[PDB]
């Protein structure tokens, strides 16, 4: 399989050399809107910037900026919005996006706190009584239910547009067990989580794109998107052994920078795609 390539990169210990080469081969495009003076307070520090060609635009006339990009995988017929972890003052923008892009699912690959720091804002409510109103974008948000499993949490949230009084159910998939440092030892958890997301309808064409997010320079979001896509492609191509992760990763990197921050993370993607393919 691509396992043969995996095993061989392991033997010659060349993950770093392969990773550098992908890093070097990947696309560079301008982020001028991101770099603008007025959007400084809308960018998470140390995070990635969105390319102009692919950024999501808020449907507001005055400032349409949010740090997020649409990743459109044409052959897998699959779309994703990857964003930064909402900031204290961009939770309303975040939820605005979700509403406007007709999203069904949010996918969170980090804990609110890791390494004893806040990685993002508590952007969703923790108790069903204590609902959140976002005044700047006129959306209300309400916890409907929350099922805490050993390696991830599903939440049903209700997103109401206070302007039209129209309402939507959003599923919130939170992967709660990625280690503070490194990549998981085994990909079993991560795949089950992928499949729980897939199983919800959240990734399917009848909905808008899934909004996926993690924390500043820690990756994860690409690993999720990359794994999902590769697996799809193996399932639909006449020749499954022709799905090159590097070729998919590079393609997917035309849309946002820093999917896959490390050689280790690269290796872990190979791992998950290999195991998940065996499973499917």
């Amino acid at each position: 399989e691509m396992e043969k390539e995996f095993e061989q990169i392991d033997k010659s210990g060349s993950w770093a050399a392969i990773y550098q080469d992908i890093r070097h081969e990947a696309s560079d495009f301008p982020c001028r809107v991101a770099k603008l003076p007025k959007n400084k307070n809308r960018n998470r520090y140390r995070d990635v910037s969105p390319f102009d060609h692919s950024r999501i635009k808020l449907h507001q006339e005055d400032n349409d900026y949010i740090n997020a990009s649409l990743i459109k995988m044409e052959e897998a017929q699959r779309s994703y919005i990857l964003t930064q972890g909402p900031l204290p003052n961009t939770c309303g923008h975040f939820w605005e996006m979700v509403w406007e892009q007709k999203s069904r699912g949010v996918v969170m690959l980090n804990r609110v706190m890791e390494k004893g720091s806040l990685k993002c804002a508590q952007y969703w409510p923790q108790k069903e009584e204590k609902e959140m109103i976002f005044e700047d974008t006129n959306l209300k948000l309400t916890l409907i239910s929350e099922d805490i499993k050993s390696y991830y949490t599903v939440r049903q949230l209700e997103l109401e547009n206070l302007t039209t009084q129209e309402t939507r159910e959003i599923l919130h998939f939170h992967y709660t067990t990625w280690p503070d440092f490194g990549v998981p030892e085994s990909p079993a958890s991560f795949l089950n989580f992928l499949f729980k997301v897939r199983e919800s309808g959240s990734l399917s064409p009848e909905h808008g794109p899934v909004v996926v997010h993690a924390a500043a320079g820690i990756g994860r979001s690409g690993t999720f998107c990359l794994a999902d896509t590769c697996l799809l492609l193996m399932d639909k191509r006449k020749d499954p052994s022709s799905v090159d992760i590097k070729k998919v990763l590079l393609e997917m990197r035309k849309f946002r920078m820093g999917l896959i921050q490390t050689a280790d993370q690269l290796r872990f993607s190979y791992l998950a795609v290999i195991e998940g393919a065996k499973f499917i």
